[PDB]
């Protein structure tokens, strides 16, 4: 009965139950969920996520069609690349579910909105081929020429999400109502959708925007009026979610970086035999992993995240101070 405890086949059931302990933790090792879930990270810690918000019970979903769901969305990822595969699927489900429950945000959002970002988090980069949008489109790939070079890979998760849906007992939105489920679909398309980098800076600065005029009720948790401003945070939650590797402990970002690493450069192999130019971060030969970290986080992650911050004070203190250090730790580490 593990498949009934847990989403999946181990028999090494105590120690899988120990990694879940920190379910509701930003400090929980997917690293070890996976090795103790004979690597079926996603299955198992998006059946757990379920389970402990009362998801299946609420949405009228069958542990049977959700594990059905489940099983086949994880193997819609690719084992062989190197970080968009599905342990990165699952770090950014189970990031996004530690997300939601930050007191800032209690009671704000719906369960079908909670249920979409968490589902969002789940598909936002199935069956990812290991090379970026501007590979495919400077390859002529068919996907870029259907999407019209816009967010191609990102419209693709959608597309392979949702068709998923439509396999033999994997219908987990099946007892929504109509409405609930077209809305749910926007909600989805939207937050997929802002994980496209390209859109980074836009999505920052209506973020900033947002802080400025915020409302917070005594107590200190956000009052959030309309249908567009949680979208909006739901969407840059996830985006932060997504760019959560250097906020977490140092032992797991080392790890994310070795892989985000091994990623890019075997896109520049693949650019270098194409006679293409190798795309920048991507050539092994005169790659600078520690200083290329402090610059991704200066550009990128500390301002989302100190943004982030400001909306949800103070509860994101401590993933601040994790980011600074781990950003002094990188610096630290430039070889000479
Ligand atoms: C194959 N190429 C090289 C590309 O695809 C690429 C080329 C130009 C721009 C961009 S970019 O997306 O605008 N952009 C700018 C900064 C780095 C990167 C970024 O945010 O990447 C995420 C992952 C990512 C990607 Cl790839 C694509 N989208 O859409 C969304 C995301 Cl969320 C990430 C995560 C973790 C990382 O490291 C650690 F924390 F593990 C990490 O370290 C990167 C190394 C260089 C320091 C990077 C990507
Ligand atoms: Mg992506
Ligand atoms: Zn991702």
């Amino acid at each position: 009965t593990s498949i009934s405890r847990f989403g999946v086949n181990t028999e090494n059931e105590d120690h899988l139950a120990k990694e879940l302990e920190d379910l509701n933790k930003w400090g929980l090792n997917i690293f070890n969920v996976a090795g103790y879930s004979h690597n079926r990270p996603l299955t198992c810690i998006m059946y757990a996520i379920f389970q402990e918000r009362d998801l299946l019970k609420t949405f009228r979903i069958s542990s049977d069609t959700f594990i059905t769901y489940m099983m086949t969305l994880e193997d819609h990822y690719h084992s062989d690349v190197a970080y968009h595969n599905s342990l990165h699927a699952a770090d950014v489900a189970q990031s996004t579910h530690v997300l939601l429950s930050t007191p800032a945000l209690d009671a704000v959002f719906t369960d079908l909105e909670i249920l979409a970002a968490i589902f969002a988090a789940a598909i936002h980069d199935v069956d990812h081929p290991g090379v970026s949008n501007q590979f495919l489109i400077n390859t002529n790939s068919e996907l870029a020429l259907m999407y019209n070079d816009e967010s191609v890979l990102e419209n693709h998760h959608l597309a392979v999400g949702f068709k998923l849906l439509q396999e033999e007992h994997c219908d987990i939105f099946m007892n929504l109502t109509k409405k609930q489920r077209q809305t749910l679909r926007k909600m989805v398309i939207d937050m997929v959708l802002a994980t496209d980098m390209s859109k980074h800076m836009s999505l920052l600065a209506d973020l900033k925007t947002m802080v400025e005029t915020k409302k917070v009720t005594s107590s200190g948790v956000l009052l959030l009026d309309n249908y567009t401003d949680r979208i909006q945070v739901l969407r840059n939650m996830v985006h932060c979610a997504d760019l959560s590797n250097p906020t977490k402990s140092l032992e797991l970002y080392r790890q994310w970086t070795d892989r985000i690493m091994e990623e890019f450069f075997q896109q520049g192999d693949k650019e270098r035999e194409r006679g293409m130019e190798i795309s920048p971060m991507c050539d092994k030969h005169t790659a600078s992993v520690e200083k290329s970290q402090v610059g991704f986080i200066d550009y990128i992650v500390h301002p989302l995240w100190e943004t982030w911050a400001d909306l949800v004070q103070p509860d994101a203190q401590d993933i601040l101070d994790t980011l600074e250090d781990n950003r002094n730790w990188y610096q630290s580490m430039i070889p000479q």
